[PDB]
């Protein structure tokens, strides 16, 4: 329900269409009795450079999977976007969800980029949304390279936190 992220409605569109739309794409599989995903929503709500940033850089997701909804998803680039009707279910398998919150990260034509697998405090996920966001990650030669500029930089943010 909607109800899974009341107040957030200013990051998050309704699941029922989910597309990049031109922004890098944010998207958070929660559920149901979830502290972590309680906690995820809280610093989303109460940091506001947190709030801010991802309104700024992408369309953003909350996808309950203590539910089943349909869900018209688009992907591909401007010449050829793919559009597919599926399920909660099927969504989360695409995705291979096993825990939650999972959070991807992908850029503008769906293509993913990263994913993090439970919850991360907001200093740290405000650097991993900015890594992707201010395209930082395309100068980079593998996943093995990106994951440790990706760290590297969640290092100086915390430093710069301090």
């Amino acid at each position: 329900d909607k109800k899974s992220y009341a107040g957030l409605e200013d990051v998050f569109s309704d699941n029922k269409s989910i597309s990049p739309n031109d922004k890098y794409m944010l998207l958070v599989f929660g559920r149901n009795g979830c502290s972590y995903c309680e906690r995820f929503k809280k610093d989303l709500k109460n940091v506001k450079e947190l709030r801010d940033y991802i309104k700024e850089h992408f369309s953003a997701y909350y996808v309950n999977i203590s539910y089943s909804k349909e869900h018209d998803f688009k992907v591909g680039d401007k010449n050829n976007e793919k559009e597919i009707k599926m399920s909660t279910e099927e969504l989360a398998q695409i995705y291979a969800v096993q825990s939650t919150p999972t959070i991807v990260l992908s850029d503008k034509t769906g293509k993913t980029i990263y994913e993090l697998p439970g919850y991360m405090p907001s200093t740290q996920f405000l650097a991993v949304l900015e890594f992707i966001g201010d395209g930082k990650y395309q100068d980079t030669k593998d996943d093995e390279d990106l994951t440790k500029k990706l760290k590297a930089y969640i290092k100086y943010k915390t430093n710069l936190s301090k």
